[PDB]
């Protein structure tokens, strides 16, 4: 099919070398990652309403003006190829290193960085967001908590359980909160960044496919478990969030069981795995 695809862009983008071009399938959409530019392929009819969605969802997240990059539709999604295809900017940069992002002489600027976005996200008119974005369901940690029990729970010990217990009663417990804009998934991996004049810039945020009307503790959650206690505790002094500390762990102790029910939910049996972990001493 890849030929016909590239069949596809040739004929449509005449331009772009497909040689050295970046792949990633799936059952659910083909992408070609260029040079300045992806390409995603819908695989059936169904997927296709993706298309316009990925729309809606980038440029409602670009109109709130976060400051960095998030990725633009370069083309309006066509009707090309067997079931459409939407043209995306490219951002560049890398994820920084936990390591880079927790230096004495860089902390700050970081921690910043963060903070800004943070705050551009917490301040979004959630009206206008609300039309547009998914919003958390408050119903959202009793789910997962049945399904945690469904899926996950025979594969533990006793212990795991008591444990497992305690995490999605922490995440059940809290207030729903539908207050901002919440990327949903903030760890290290999507959040880009350049040296800029040898100094750490937050450049671009990809992957907004759990973007939502939600809860800004969980974005801060995320950053902790990506790059630890030090930065994270910067970041909330400089937004004068040190109200949501209780949220936030809330979020944290659920990481390795969303990571679980994924890897059961997916077939990936390395995360299934690696987050049942701490659930089983066999």
């Amino acid at each position: 099919t890849l030929s016909h695809l590239v069949d596809v862009v040739r004929r449509a983008h005449p331009d772009v070398d497909l040689e050295g071009a970046g792949v990633h399938s799936g059952q659910f959409h083909d992408v070609l990652i260029a040079r300045d530019r992806v390409f995603r392929f819908p695989k059936t009819a169904g997927a296709a309403a993706e298309l316009p969605g990925r729309v809606a969802v980038l440029t409602a997240v670009d109109a709130v003006e976060l400051g960095v990059g998030v990725p633009v539709p370069l083309s309006e999604v066509r009707d090309g190829g067997p079931h459409g295809f939407l043209v995306l900017s490219r951002l560049h940069g890398t994820p920084l290193e936990r390591g880079d992002a927790t230096s004495p002489e860089v902390i700050d600027v970081v921690a910043a960085e963060f903070a800004r976005v943070l705050r551009a996200m917490a301040g979004a008119d959630v009206e206008k967001l609300r039309l547009v974005l998914p919003v958390a369901d408050a119903g959202r940690w009793r789910g997962f908590a049945g399904r945690v029990r469904a899926t996950l729970f025979p594969l533990m010990s006793e212990d795991g359980r008591a444990r497992a217990e305690r995490e999605l009663a922490a995440a059940v417990a809290m207030d729903h909160v539908a207050t901002g804009l919440v990327h949903g998934d903030l760890g290290g991996e999507n959040v880009l960044w350049q040296q800029v004049e040898e100094l750490p810039r937050l450049t671009g945020i990809v992957d907004w496919d759990e973007a939502k009307v939600g809860d800004p503790a969980e974005d801060l959650a995320a950053v902790g478990a990506s790059y630890g206690p030090e930065l994270v505790e910067r970041v909330v002094a400089l937004l004068g969030a040190g109200d949501l500390w209780p949220r936030i762990r809330a979020y944290q102790g659920t990481f390795a069981l969303q990571q679980a029910l994924a890897g059961a939910e997916d077939g990936d049996d390395e995360e299934l795995e690696d987050g049942l972990t701490a659930y089983r001493k066999l």
